[PDB]
């Protein structure tokens, strides 16, 4: 399944600090972020996605179209410009964000009732798992 639409609750977060540190997020914000429960809400309609991440203190939202490059400003995350592209490799949704950081992007896939999210930046890999609400 390519179907990622739904509300998803984080169950596992490995190397969450290493990835944020790779992006140079402020130590004070990382210290609090590592404690927070996260929810992902995904609306998928053909190529068009709307992804909302939420936690008590900070959110992150991004819209994109699969297969269409977009010049992204990463906003309150790390205030950088990247050239983002999201495509499918089999049933894995793959985002590459070309820019200052090497190996920057993510991969999103479903295994049964679970959504797996691998976030990358430099030499760091953060692996997350969510269960569908
Ligand atoms: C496709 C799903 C993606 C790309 C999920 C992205 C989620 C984030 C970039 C999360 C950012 C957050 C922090 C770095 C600090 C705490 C609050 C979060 C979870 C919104």
């Amino acid at each position: 399944t390519r179907d990622q639409n739904g509300t998803w609750e984080m169950e596992s977060n490995e190397n969450f600090e290493g990835w944020m540190k790779a992006l140079d997020i402020d130590f004070a914000l990382r210290k609090i972020a590592v404690r927070l429960t996260q929810t992902l809400v995904i609306d998928q309609d053909g190529d068009n996605f709307k992804v909302k991440c939420t936690s008590t203190f900070w959110n992150y939202d991004v819209d994109f179209t699969v297969g269409v490059e977009f010049d992204e400003y990463t906003k309150s995350l790390d205030n950088r410009h990247v050239k983002a592209l999201v495509t499918w490799e089999g049933d894995v949704l793959v985002c590459v964000q070309k820019g200052e950081k090497e190996n920057r992007g993510w991969k999103k896939w479903i295994e049964g009732d679970k959504l797996y999210l691998e976030l990358t930046c430099g030499d760091q890999v953060c692996r997350q798992v969510f269960k569908k609400k």
